[PDB]
């Protein structure tokens, strides 16, 4: 623990390095390593910050296995962070992430079985959009746990995760239904708007790449 900011700078190098690698084993190690630090740290703000790095990483990983691995880790640390801080939102975020990962896993599994089912393609898109909404909503929940914006965007993003799971259920039953495709796509647009509305609410640091 040379310094709280130092370790924070360390994980970012690991996070950025995780995105650059094209080998799945090395990425899984980065998650496990990032998960170990937070699992051993007694500094909630350090844990909180590490989760934020994991949220952004899941957004940028291009391997489905690595994404789910990132979402699982976020769920784990978020649940631990909620118990420590006794903060309910951290629990809410943890549940929403798990709901999001599950729908993604369900939809991706289905599409593999019916690669030509447009309704199945629509279901995966909804699960992806729902997941992104959860990621952005968790980021607000962690930064502004007291804000009502975070309360609303977590409730909506959580809602999108339940719909994403229901869409995968109907799609499996009716892989050949155009109506089911249209409904899922309609629900997908709503979830995408949630993500965009919540993203606009977050405040980023006025620190350009060149300054740091």
């Amino acid at each position: 623990a040379t310094d709280k900011e130092e370790v924070i700078e360390i994980v970012k190098e690991l996070a950025e390095l995780a995105k650059q690698s094209t080998d799945p084993n090395l990425v899984a190690e980065v998650v496990r390593a990032l998960t170990e630090v937070a699992k051993t740290s007694t500094d909630t703000e350090l844990i909180r910050e590490i989760i934020k790095v994991l949220l952004e990483l899941a957004s940028k990983l291009r391997d489905p296995q690595a994404v789910l691995e990132a979402l699982q880790a976020v769920a784990e640390l978020a649940r631990e962070l909620a118990e420590k801080t006794g903060d309910p939102i951290a629990k809410e975020c943890a549940e929403a992430v798990s709901a999001a990962a599950e729908a993604v896993k369900k939809a991706a599994d289905l599409l593999k079985r019916h690669p030509g089912s447009e309704a199945a393609q629509a279901a995966l898109e909804l699960a992806k959009a729902a997941a992104e909404a959860v990621l952005i909503a968790c980021l607000l929940a962690l930064d502004y746990p007291k804000s009502d914006i975070a309360k609303k965007c977590i409730k909506a993003a959580s809602e999108a995760a339940e719909e994403a799971s229901k869409a995968a259920e109907e799609a499996q039953r009716h892989p050949d239904s155009q109506k089911a495709r249209d409904e899922i796509k309609e629900a997908s647009q709503k979830a995408e708007e949630v993500k965009e509305r919540c993203e606009r609410a977050q405040e980023h640091p006025n620190a350009g790449w060149l300054e740091h």
